[PDB]
């Protein structure tokens, strides 16, 4: 009969996330077997500290040694759940060396050497997938690569890591300065004692390579992604673009250009009409536009214990189905298919062309003369100005070539009557 | 070798949808057949009306006998494009009688016939799908079925109808009366000539059916939905739920409660801050709450050509894929399950527990008091009062059974004091 | 020759006020010289501190002994600038008995002995003027006694006291605390040490008495008037009232009723569309209706050094032309006409009709339906109701005698599920 | 005995104004009785048409013939209400020539006459009053005359033509064309068929010159003043000021220069916050900014019969009781005193300093490169721009001399790329 061998699942380390996944497997057991057609049973867990694994295992054997799950010949699935380059590389390779599958959660790993690791399950038989490694519990990946099949896809923008959207949420509704936004949602458990790819955009950017690999069935290219941070935004900016109609979110921006495909993350101003400029906390959101079905809009939770689990254990189920369906590989299992990718070349930054908030400070009437001039010798169109001894001098460009405003940039630093650098902020309508 | 031979699809009907459909398959080509592992290749098309349907079809054979698709053996999949009730159900159960599988946008059809339409094709072995049935473009289906599969549903809100929410966008943006706006709609396209599936709330509770049935696994019961249109709305209205902090939608509610399940459609006041509250025009969106992932929210165009289109071609795939990998059915193939159903039963509106906008015309001061303990009496709690010879007297209440308003309503009208009805809108937080 | 004799001018006190008017008529000597037909000349001050009045005076003689001012016989006009009751009382008598004009400031001696000084005056035929005790710097009696003489005033309304208005104004701008709003005004200087006469509608109270009797033609009845202070005032109110529509102002009224003549000073609500609404920081408002030139308003600063000293000098002025004109009394000179008095009764605050603002804490459905009945039973039109394990209710009331509400808010205060008190605040649409 | 005898008064014109009088002495005989020291009876009107006046004068004798009023020796006061500059002007100085006091409501006459008809008034020693040729039933003229009389006035601006401000007050509430508002206004009343006094600010001019002339002690100069009416303006300068934070009204600035004084009439917008800004409809204003009282500002009805015969009746009160005390003058009667003047001159507009709102129609980037050259080149500091295949392009300007924005607008219209003219609206802070 079908049906009656249950699947043999191991995780690699447990936390919050194998802990929520136990819990998860068990209490919706019953749904999760009718999908699947078999039971999904972990058997085991591979952890660094035996005691701290203890509290969030119910019970479940646990190991020090991680090649217990790996070499086990009777584990199907491997759940990769450490985190961080190594020993998660090391382990991941040896699980499809052996046959296994990997149902991962591990961003860092996937946009650095997915490339290596999609291979080399293609080659071995196996799946990997990374539902859990973006946008936690929504079911993007799915979305992208099932859901919008019938679709070119146009452009995708996220609000994806969780950390940086409560910061700036925080700063907007409460007026506060970053630097004590950041203490404090570090005195609260928001954010952690180094928040580094939290607030310098690195996180967002493993997860928009991915996505983007996805929606353009594209190599991994995160060396060639275009990151930039929020730690550098002053009060005076939220307010200012609070005034001017927009909202500011660290915004990931995967897209196809007339000469290649941005990957860009940064701080970005987003007309406040827009539903993806509203969506605050720790929320995440990924805008995805199609050519066939517009622009579509996934929202909810990114992180967190039981959302992760979500979306993991959606995965088992998705590797169990075509495990027992089709061994022999009648139709394609990866979500990444390295024998089916384009060679379109991601652009530099300065090769993307943007709108933009520019902010400055500077002492006279012919200031803003020389200002404008630099601007129109670099074709730099201006939407709006507002002057809030020195002013505060804000402009809002039309959208313009990168290189462009760079070049502009470096003449108005070099005026005499201009004191200090040019703030840019980056400006998308999204619309 | 494998994907050498062509899957072989049939239409029935063509019209807008289908044409698009034809579009979308031919532009996609690559992706799609890389996807689905094979060619999916249209063979041709049973329409009524041949003149009109040339300009659609790219040269597709046309035939008006729908038996040249149904009864042709070498058709692997028919795509059900008619609409209504009546030839769709027997040609769809012919289909199904002869082995082929069925993609449908054929709302009504499955929410009326959905039971005897799934039983049949699991006896058979085929699969019958319908993700542009629900929410057009929107992937909602494969997020329910697939996504969200590690979730127990508690309760999901949709707006799901384009036109229903149009009216009530152009409402409250313009100010205008339902009268003008519907005729307005008409004139420029946005309604039918005849618009009371929408406008009635019809169309919204087929798709909300369909949807209750995959998020709780219980059989379609269009019956025993509550349906409530929005024909009876008035400017002042839209006019006071904005003062008041709200805004007005046609919803689509289906909820896990305490003693059955809420299936239900009506106009309902939703808080200005919720996203769902300011998805305008013709837009759809559908907003579910799974107890691991918690809210998620989906977003998009809800019907038109293209958006439509994708999710039948979405279909197309995923049948394909297992038509191939596994026609012996390893693992179960079909999104609705009849081996599997609860028998959950649904509530009457009366039943159900929500809370309200009440507006009447009253001529004293003893006419508040009266009315008061009228509500006290049936255990209601009133949230605010605004009274703006006869005065115009509004009510929120907080959240209570449905058969204790109906009741207080009665005595309410009752009153010397009180001409005419007393009109109730229901009222849900979402949050 | 006219004009040559100058007319010789004593103070008594000097302060800020006193040294601001000596400034004002040495700096706009030319044109008050041409207006008054002759010189004014300040002789001397008598002071109680010697030393802290030489900053001040500019050289200008100065004696501890006030007779030498009072009974000088070549002093023409006394300004009476020391504030207080005695010795002020007995100093503006003597100067009465002397044959000598009286200006003055003195806003309480004025309202509570001001019949026995006017009656005094006008026996005697000199002059006592008050312009400055009113209002600082706005010319408010004059505009009354002179300016509106063809009218028939129906009410006027005033923000006639800077700190209390400060105070208001600061609490809704920034959101702090009644107590730290007046702890941080005593900290920059905006209120004095011991701020009862203002916090209390005390001052204000002395003016409108004095306004009520220009306007009405009525003796002086400070006694019976109506006064009420802002100290009991929560953050919770001045936020409820900017949510409902309505600013909070410490208001004066004083105005025909049916039976008589309101006199009240205490905080009300005014809708936020009113001028008189948004008059903030420590400026003065004078709204005035007569019959035949409808609502007049007049606006300035209520107090400090120069604007008070304008009002003095304007004084100075107007006693000046008529003493040099008309010694024979050919025409009546006292603002305050004792020989003209109408004995219209003041109404006692609850013999009048007032809007309301109640807020109480209560814990039931059944306890709106009490509060309603017992409302019902006053009398007492309900125009809001709002809920914002004890909830707060606020209630605004339609217009309604004061008893009614006096009535129905202790049967409230009886009611078992009510704790505390009801706090009232009058609200007044002034339109 | 004193108080006895009626002082006689004649009318010349009737209409409205007149009616208005007449009821207002009757109906406040006793009050108007008390103040004057004896009745003030009125003796008959010269009327152009006979039977038109029946209706309004409640049985008071009419003649057709002036002098029956101008030559009657038994007649005291001539009230002045033909309006017009003929035959107004030869009534007017033989009233005078006959040793009799004028009051008038004729703002034309005594703005183009009044050096003249004050002269002759002064030499003869008659008074001539115009309290009601002024914003109507506010007591301006006195306020500025007598409660402001220690004060050097710095500035005034005024709302003072009721037409113009409900014209500007419905464009911005309705947003509606000026045409069409204009249109309304008239079908409705508040504007007469022939409105050129009303819309091109010459009414308001009128005004604004005696203001000045009382102000200031200079003569009238109105020939020298700058009017601008408000037929130029478009519903799109409306709604850009309202974004920018500003409202527009037709104002009447007078003002103390370094080297003159200003006296100019136009459309200005003024801040949103300011008291000022906020009067609306028909309603009048006056802000007066003097130096010991700094700003004071009077509100109420500008024209309408009864506000007008307020002050109709006020100044026959002041005239009646300066007659009756002081026939030798003592004292300064006239308050135009034309042997008190200076000579202090009128700027022209270009050498007056203020801020402008530029909004013009242009063609590339290099257009805001030279147009800032451009003003930077004629010293023109920007404070804020906004660009709302030619664009319409708005500029705030910092206060800057006339001439400039002149010079720097004739070189921005000769642009290639700018079409048509750059349309000035002045800007005033008023704070």
């Amino acid at each position: 009969f079908q049906g009656m061998k249950p699947i043999h699942v191991g995780l690699l380390g447990l936390g919050t996330v194998g802990g929520g996944t136990l819990t998860v497997l068990r209490r919706n057991a019953e749904e999760i077997t009718r999908r699947a057609g078999r039971e999904i049973r972990v058997v085991r867990a591979a952890v660094r500290n035996l005691d701290k694994a203890e509290a969030l295992a119910g019970g479940l054997p646990l190991t020090t040694n991680p090649f217990d799950v790996v070499d086990d010949p009777e584990i199907d699935i491997v759940v990769e759940l450490i985190g961080g380059l190594e020993p998660a590389r090391e382990l991941v390779m040896q699980a499809i060396a052996n046959g296994k599958h990997v149902v991962t959660a591990n961003k860092h790993l996937v946009a650095k050497y997915g490339n290596e690791i999609f291979a080399a399950a293609q080659a071995k038989g196996v799946m990997v997938t990374f539902e859990a490694a973006v946008a936690g519990g929504i079911p993007i990946i799915k979305a992208l690569r099932e859901g919008l099949t019938a679709n070119r896809i146009e452009w995708l923008a996220g609000i994806i890591n969780g950390t940086s959207n409560f910061i700036l949420s925080e700063m907007r509704d409460k007026g506060a300065a970053f630097d004590d936004v950041l203490k404090e949602a570090q005195r609260l458990g928001y954010a952690e004692a180094d928040p580094t790819f939290d607030i310098e955009g690195i996180d967002a950017a493993h997860k928009l390579t991915i996505l983007s690999a996805i929606a353009f069935g594209i190599p991994m290219q995160f060396e060639r992604a275009y990151t930039e941070g929020i730690s550098q935004l002053t009060r005076e900016d939220v307010r200012y673009a609070e005034e001017l109609g927009y909202r500011i979110k660290l915004l990931g921006i995967a897209r196809r250009a007339e000469n290649g495909i941005e990957l860009r993350v940064h701080p970005t101003l987003i007309p406040e009409r827009r539903l993806i400029a509203n969506v605050d906390g720790a929320m995440n959101a990924v805008l995805v536009k199609g050519d066939a079905v517009g622009p579509t809009l996934y929202y909810g939770a990114g992180a967190g214990s039981e959302p992760t689990a979500s979306a993991v254990v959606a995965d088992l189920v998705d590797v169990t189905r075509l495990h027992t369906a089709d061994p022999h590989h009648r139709v394609p299992h990866l979500a990444f298919q390295p024998d089916q990718l384009a060679d379109t070349p991601i652009l530099p930054m300065e090769a993307v062309r943007t709108a933009y908030y520019l902010r400055l400070r500077a002492f006279r009437p012919g200031v803003l003369a020389d200002i404008t001039r630099i601007l129109a010798d670099s074709s730099i169109s201006i939407d709006a100005m507002v002057q809030k001894e020195q002013v505060d001098i804000i402009l809002l460009t039309h959208v313009t070539l990168e290189k462009n405003v760079n070049a502009a940039i470096a003449k108005i630093e070099a005026l005499d009557a201009v004191a200090g650098k040019v703030m840019r902020i980056r400006l998308e309508d999204l619309g």
